[PDB]
């Protein structure tokens, strides 16, 4: 069977695409960065479908935004985050957040340059 | 924006080249026949502007480069040769068989050490 469609350039696995940049970005840059190839950054919402995140080394930006006049975190585009697919820990006092294998995210300063990861599907 | 593959439903695809990262660690014969119990074989690089990928794999795999000694050349698993200009071979072990490491290096090691190994398939 095949996969996709996806990008030329992009990893494609269980129909969805991903593409690692190494060019060191703030969260605002990142998410920008990922919009301007139609695409969002990083959403983690099945450790079944999304398995090959486990196999990812070092830490980048994903799409998970903090509402600190709520006591949330959600998404990109504004869905929440469901149960049992990160270890949110703490790390920085901040807004955003970094996924690290496996199936974590780290509290990261927004203004802090780090890699990053789009996800599009 | 087109697909990728053909491949198995549960490996990595990148440029319809099939990859699967395996953890468990093997000798050299049973990781040739772990992926070919899969219908693929060890790692093959033949592309670093299709395979650039590879940049991105850490550590040292398995992949399906072996030494002959009578001639002293290296060649794939499959008898072809190996294209120039694509991996640097460093000594590491006395070995036969080598390990991919970044950035499209390979290191000889001993055939009978486990190590991770990487499978993959061609869509040609
Ligand atoms: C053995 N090993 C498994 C690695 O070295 C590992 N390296 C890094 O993840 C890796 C290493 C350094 C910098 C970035 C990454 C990376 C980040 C995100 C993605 C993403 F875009 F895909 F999200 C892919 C790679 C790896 C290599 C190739 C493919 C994959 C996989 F994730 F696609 F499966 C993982």
């Amino acid at each position: 069977s095949y996969c996709g469609p996806c990008p030329k350039n992009w990893i494609c696995y269980k129909n969805n695409c991903y593409q690692f940049f190494d060019e060191e970005k703030n969260w605002y840059e990142s998410q920008a960065s990922c919009m301007s190839q139609n695409a969002s950054l990083l959403k983690v919402y099945s450790k079944e479908d999304q398995d090959l995140l486990k196999l990812v080394k070092s830490y980048h930006w994903m799409g998970l935004v903090h509402i600190p006049t709520n006591g949330s975190w959600q998404w990109e585009d504004g869905s929440s985050l469901s149960p049992n697919l990160l270890t949110i820990i703490e790390m920085q006092k901040g807004d955003c957040a970094l996924y690290a294998s496996s199936f974590k995210g780290y509290i990261e300063n927004c203004s802090t340059p780090n890699t990053y990861i789009c996800m599009q599907r």
